[PDB]
């Protein structure tokens, strides 16, 4: 399942740099808005396909999946719940999809905050699991227990990791559309190049 | 680099299950202290080999080294800079090597008050390193300073290791002085077996 998704996720690298690109192109022709948010809708399909993938592989193996061995090794000094924290990427983009109106950085903010709020009381329940796993293998004839137990609890860390991933996604959505296609645009091309300039430095630490 | 030490890792945990088990034999057999004397002095050699071990992979990749995902699933909720925690293996071995005398007593409670002591402010310097890196990556023509820095970085990092290697070396050592050939055997049974017990739970989490 493991090999599978670092496959499947190398993969998505070549298409995500390919969607990164595209949308760069595009801006710097200013093309009109109608073809830019194919552009702009093509990045979201393809961040959901993330998710999706990121969901199997927290099945296969979550503690892998949450050990972010599978990216690179800068991007691991910001990961959160098995992968960013959604509320450090909007500070990211927020000088390219600038100008905003007053609205749309009443949104924007809102959203940077519940999504803060959101990371802390997510990151208060994994604590007081890992703790608590701490303690009762700790502690800890075989009749089938140990093995449900530890299911049970494999199960409430992928719950975890699903509910970050759900986060992330959410704010992406509700970016989406507080933002005009030619400011997701901008923010979508800097979220692109952030994470790739992330991995180029991966590549000097190597 | 890894992928010879996750070969010899394995190597080490097969002889690792002999020499446990050839000290379990021993003490039942309950024979004289010069043939147990080597028996525990062949467990002392081969925990030494690991440490040597670890170095060489902490130069190989020190965040995989770090990270533990060369062990399995239930030890990595027990480890602290890129192995177990001295402090806590005291505790795990003390009810085996007792009877300890006053002044053993006096000289095991000090040791792990010492490498308590010791832990933290290895976890208080790699945490300042750490959060540093962290600001410093998110502020950062290439004449060569960002590899170069990369490389003072995996140094410093990589002399963590090698001090908390150093102390749980040394903490062994100290341990062996401490207490008789039969007492220090009982502890190595004890450890040997606690870290058996771990990689045969994390079998029933996969
Ligand atoms: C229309 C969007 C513009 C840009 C919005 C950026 C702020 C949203 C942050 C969520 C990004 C999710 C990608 C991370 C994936 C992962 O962590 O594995
Ligand atoms: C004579 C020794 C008796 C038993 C002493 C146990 C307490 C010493 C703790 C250090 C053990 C080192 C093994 C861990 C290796 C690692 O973390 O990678």
């Amino acid at each position: 399942g493991i090999a599978a998704f670092e496959m499947e996720y190398t993969h998505w690298l070549e298409e995500q740099n390919r969607r990164v690109s595209e949308i760069r192109t595009a801006l710097q022709a200013h093309i009109g808005d109608i073809e830019l948010k194919m552009l702009v809708d093509s990045c979201l399909n393809h961040y959901a396909n993330l998710f999706r993938m990121k969901a199997d592989a927290a099945k296969a193996d979550v503690f892998f999946l949450m050990s972010g061995m599978w990216r690179t090794s800068t991007e691991r000094f910001f990961q959160w719940i098995g992968g960013f924290r959604p509320s450090e990427l909007l500070n990211v983009v927020m000088p390219y999809v600038e100008p905003l109106t007053d609205q749309q950085l009443l949104e924007v903010r809102n959203l940077q905050q519940s999504s803060q709020q959101a990371e802390e009381a997510l990151s208060q329940g994994l604590d007081k699991l890992q703790q608590g796993l701490v303690e009762s293998i700790a502690i800890q004839v075989n009749h089938g227990a140990p093995m449900a137990s530890a299911m049970e609890n494999l199960q409430a860390l992928e719950s975890f990791v699903n509910q970050a991933d759900h986060l992330r996604q959410q704010t992406l959505q509700q970016m989406s559309k507080i933002l005009t296609t030619r400011q997701a645009a901008r923010g979508l091309l800097a979220l692109g190049e952030y994470f790739h300039r992330l991995r180029a430095l991966s590549s000097l630490w190597a």
